[PDB]
């Protein structure tokens, strides 16, 4: 990502995109019988495996230590799931496309206590994306910034290693800024519109953080999975051998 | 803020800055006897009055409806308190300057259950500001963006009035982006450094949001004041007559 061109970062990120998964329920069977949170939790857990694969293809990420990769993902995984959900919901006003076979409106969120509040925030984000005409190339840049940025301030220590890690991350974020600006210039925005649009995009990331924080608060009202710490499951997933090479 | 120059926004914001308040405790008396949360809560409540005064001097803010002013402040007040705290702590590594007569280190945070975690996040933000060499002129721009941005996505409705309000806010944020870019150009940064520094600044705002959200979670473990809704107290403060004109 540090000698990669702007055109090469954009292609690398497009190449890395995870697949769109389906909800797992029998579509020949009724709906009142379904646990909406079970459906959503099962979907999200399945996406997480693919998020790990994606993160390893973000330029610069695997040059980090395993521990720092785990930390970043532990800090950003729900933001990353949510921006992906808002992105595929963009062309579906008033609805959230959790999966191609699971498209829910706000009243379907009332089904779970405290969940309509989260739905409403997600829906508003999707509407802002649509109104901004967010582009596929801009979205993958944003998703990678979330991955690199959300946990970069909470690394405990400040060892030599740690200082080098933070420098490298800030260097990669810098190149993704250069890429976003490059995309906007290519599109024919003036200098002035570029910086304004860059700021508009980056401020949405503070809303996504808000949504992740609220969603974490909401998810922690027990019912879901909280077995084995998240660190450990992420590490297991991230700490791959190379035998299947 | 919409026909204001970049030089006029910067001066308007510098002019609007609130005063630095002191902690209210008898400095002739011992410390173990002090409620650290009482001291911090009393300080923060006193700052809030001055925050309302400041917000009314941010270009564009008072052109909003009273209700929308209340909403923005309800969404941003803790972020705004925290960025002010990190800013005055910048030149005090390892310590948080809550007031000139109340300078606390992380171990003094352990005094309150769950508070050291918040202190540690604040301290790390202060260190990042220092390392970035954040400037007084950049800080007031950031503080005003927080005020305008944090609640702009959660307005319920979408009345004509509401749509006009959102447009105006996004227009003001745009001019503050123009101002930040103007400040950086004046300082002699290249085009490339400007956009990179703009992005570095705006991404810190996602960390400040995180800290506010965590702090709200922490403050809600009862002991503090939660009497009369915050909306209502903000409204009271904001809904001024003009008789003392
Ligand atoms: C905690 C469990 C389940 O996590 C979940 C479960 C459900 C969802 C909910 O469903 C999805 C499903 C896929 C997707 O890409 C996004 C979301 S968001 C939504 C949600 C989030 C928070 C909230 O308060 C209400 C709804 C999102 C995450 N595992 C997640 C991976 C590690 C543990
Ligand atoms: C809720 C009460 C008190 O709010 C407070 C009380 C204390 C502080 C704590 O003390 C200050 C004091 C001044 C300042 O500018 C910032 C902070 S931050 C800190 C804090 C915040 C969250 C947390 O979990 C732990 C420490 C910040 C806000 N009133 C606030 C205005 C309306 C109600």
């Amino acid at each position: 990502a540090l000698s990669l061109t702007a055109d090469q970062m954009v292609s690398a990120l497009l190449d890395a995109e995870p697949p769109i998964l389906y909800s797992e329920y029998d579509p020949t069977r009724p709906f009142s019988e379904a646990s909406m949170m079970g459906l959503l939790t099962n979907l999200a857990d399945r996406e997480l495996v693919h998020m790990i694969n994606w993160a390893k293809r973000v330029p610069g990420f695997v040059d980090l230590t395993l521990h720092d990769q785990v930390h970043l993902l532990e800090c950003a995984w729900l933001e990353i799931l949510m921006i992906g959900l808002v992105w595929r919901s963009m062309e579906h006003p008033g609805k959230l496309l959790f999966a191609p076979n699971l498209l829910l409106d706000r009243n379907q969120g009332k089904c779970v206590e405290g969940m309509v509040e989260i739905f409403d925030m997600l829906l508003a984000t999707s509407s802002r994306f649509r109104m901004m005409n967010l582009q596929g190339e801009e979205f993958v840049c944003l998703k990678s910034i979330i991955l690199l940025n959300s946990g970069v301030y909470t690394f405990l220590s400040s060892t030599l290693k740690s200082l080098e890690e933070k420098d490298h991350i800030h260097r990669v974020l810098d190149k993704i800024t250069d890429t976003l600006i490059h995309l906007m210039a290519k599109a024919g925005l003036t200098l002035q519109q570029q910086h304004q649009r860059l700021a508009q995009l980056l401020l949405i990331l503070s809303h996504i953080r808000h949504m992740s924080n609220k969603g974490m608060e909401h998810l922690y009202s027990m019912k879901c999975k909280n077995v084995v710490p998240l660190y450990d499951l992420l590490l297991e997933m991230l700490d791959a051998h190379r035998l299947h090479a």
